């Protein structure tokens, strides 16, 4: 099991930063034109967030009353993602209430879309680390064998509903057990039909272009459309501290190569609608007004869609959202649990926005201008 | 060996099974019968109070200048301030340097606002020795009390020149012995001789809490030195859950209940108000319950220099509102001030939100509808 797309994923992991950048430059450049037009949707984008100036990021704290309060959002063309959230299972108790939870959120999610698919009805999300017990500590060959049976069955379920069902992606040394993971479950006959499955790469990664080679092709050749989220990254606090105690990092150490790395992985996206449906989780108005000038003119609900963490993206978002806006889809990442299960969640939630160099801290700096705010990464 | 009884100990209670630790922890913390009916009135009333009246709240300001004027308010009602440098976890060398520089150019501008306060009425500086040394929690032992002791006697040195306090601050379990050397050497160290400005954090969430105070009480006791003793609980619970599992360890240096923490506290408590006369205590919490169970333990006798609370900014002032003047409980607080960027700020901010968010802390709980105050002024000895 070593393909060409494979080895070139592996031979990525900690490729010298240096060396990973033209070809992420060179696949991220837009024509003057493109970058012309990106950077005038940005300026408005970013003129309309600074006009008008850890609860507010969970939706419930239960699958019930997350849907409630999605109504209002959904029917303004906000779709939904929920997460039943649960992650680093410590015990095999604990394992199985996450299982159980996104089981039953699944069945609620399942009914309350209603046959609307998976592209205008909300789907759910999941963390790996959440349905076994020893996730991050656990070799790849006893954690392949007792997830996969269990995302099988989850998976099975979303199909049951045709809802989406997403794998999260979590720390560097288990982007390759989740990567076998998708691959069989994109081979399994017992899900044929249903494009639902989804997976998120993450763009702060080194082997994330290489990753979404192998992902493009395997949904050509599985006939699954497969739901790819392009993420920036979230841990990546952690994968340097991680890194400087185990000195190649498997991710940037610079923010703006995680920026080219998203235009360019986007671009490869954006090339694959055919067979990938790719959705671009953001909520910097640069990155987004990039992706959406560099996506065309042509839109149709379910060639790509936008996302966003609820209680972050929404200001940006309903400047995106709905014919009198950019009239392209967003769906927003609902967690959903009790304050204790959601505080690793928060903690990376507090990193993400309190950092100098996260465009939503920089919207609220008044010593960042706008035209730094538009500024192309490749350019820069 | 020299204080081989005492030492021996600590390092005997680090491997302690947890239920062990416990039973003499119970007995030192349970009070009088009329010392907690009276400390559950003062906790009822400072969580009323609390309750009925009321990140960059964390951070009093990005520079020791601005720090340092903001302070006047507070301390004319009777607060004092302790400023933090905010600097942890040298990646570089050059970095441990810059983190020197800060501190050494803090203690200057906080030793001239102090003015002459002494080191119990007027300012003083934490530091953490992650900031003074690169790779602190990686580096031997050897290179780091070779390299450090020299950057922190120096710091020690300075402090004693303005007469202010000078604490090191308590950081991962594995930090605590290389720490605790560190305060040795100092305390015994003739050049700081008649400065009681020498603090040290210990961390009543350790099962090595009481025995590292029995050692620092007495090398308080061999030294002539009234060390400045900050009791916290201890900010790293998560980490050091993480890490002790991630190590492969069978048994926590810290414990995974709750309120054997808090039993933990009120018992280092007691041990500490026993030695006033050769130790400063500093209790350091936010908890209403603690406190006045504290307040009560200590006596009725009290004179500023006996012992004090001490609080973090953004944080404890509410509560210390209840409790600073003589119209209140009439004791003293002093307020950690972190002073810094963004950078190493965050890190601290994470600290914060584990602390503020987690269903078990104090001030999560004074905000939850579910929990009474009944629960709240609970005395955690009698539930234990
Ligand atoms: C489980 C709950 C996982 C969810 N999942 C997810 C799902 C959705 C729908 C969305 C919107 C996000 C996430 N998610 C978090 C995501 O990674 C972050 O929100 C994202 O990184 C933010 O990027 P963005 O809005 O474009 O902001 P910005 O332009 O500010 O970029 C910040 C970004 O840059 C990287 N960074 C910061 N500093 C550096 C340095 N010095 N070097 C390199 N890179 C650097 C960081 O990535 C930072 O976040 C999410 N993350 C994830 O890893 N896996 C998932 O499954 C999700
Ligand atoms: C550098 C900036 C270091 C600062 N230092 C310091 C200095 C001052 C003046 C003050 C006030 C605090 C600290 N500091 C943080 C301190 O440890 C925490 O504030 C403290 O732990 C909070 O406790 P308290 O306010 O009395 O709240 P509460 O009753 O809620 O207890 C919370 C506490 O309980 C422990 N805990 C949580 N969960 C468990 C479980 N499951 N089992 C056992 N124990 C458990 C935790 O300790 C939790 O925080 C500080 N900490 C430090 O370690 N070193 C330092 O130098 C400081």
């Amino acid at each position: 099991p070593q393909s060409t797309l494979r080895r070139a994923i592996t031979a990525a992991y900690r490729r010298p930063e240096t060396e990973c950048l033209p070809p992420l430059v060179e696949a991220a450049t837009q024509s003057k034109e493109i970058r012309d037009a990106a950077a005038s949707t940005a300026r408005k984008l970013i003129e309309a967030l600074r006009g008008k100036h850890g609860e507010q990021f969970v939706t419930g704290e239960t699958i019930r009353e997350a849907l409630k309060r999605s109504k209002e959002l959904e029917e303004k063309g906000f779709s939904y993602s929920y997460d039943m959230l649960g992650e680093a299972a410590t015990t095999a108790a604990d394992a199985e209430r996450y299982y159980r939870d996104y089981e039953s959120a699944i069945h609620a999610i399942g009914k309350a879309s209603a046959g609307r698919g998976i592209y205008e009805g909300p789907g759910i999300s999941i963390k790996l680390s959440a349905l076994h017990p020893r996730y991050s500590r656990a070799q790849a060959a006893r954690v392949m064998g007792e997830l996969l049976p269990r995302v099988k069955a989850l998976a099975l379920l979303a199909k049951n509903y045709d809802i989406g069902l997403n794998i999260d992606a979590e720390e560097a040394d288990r982007l390759e057990l989740s990567l076998d993971l998708l691959e069989v479950l994109c081979l399994d006959g017992d899900l044929s039909g249903w494009n639902g499955m989804g997976f998120v790469v993450q763009a702060y990664g080194k082997r994330c272009p290489f990753v979404l080679d192998f992902i493009i092709d395997l949904a050509r050749r599985s006939g699954r459309r497969i739901m790819v989220r392009l993420v920036k990254g979230a841990y990546w606090d952690a994968e340097i501290k991680r890194a400087q105690l185990d000195a190649d990092f498997p991710v940037f150490t610079r923010k703006i190569h995680t920026d080219v790395s998203y235009i360019a992985c986007a671009a490869k996206l954006l090339a694959a609608t055919d067979v990938v449906f790719p959705q671009f989780a953001t909520h910097n108005a640069q990155t987004l007004a990039a992706i959406y000038h560099m996506a065309g003119k042509d839109f149709h609900v379910g060639k790509y869609e936008f996302q966003c963490l609820h209680g972050m993206g929404e200001p940006l978002y309903e400047e995106v959202v709905g014919r009198g806006k950019l009239d392209r889809p967003c769906r927003i990442y609902a967690p959903v649990g009790t304050h204790e299960t959601l505080l690793a969640y928060l903690v990376r939630r507090l990193l993400e926005n309190g950092a100098n160099s996260s465009f939503v801290h920089r919207i609220n700096d008044p010593k960042v201008s706008i035209d730094e705010l538009i500024a192309d990464p490749v350019e820069v």
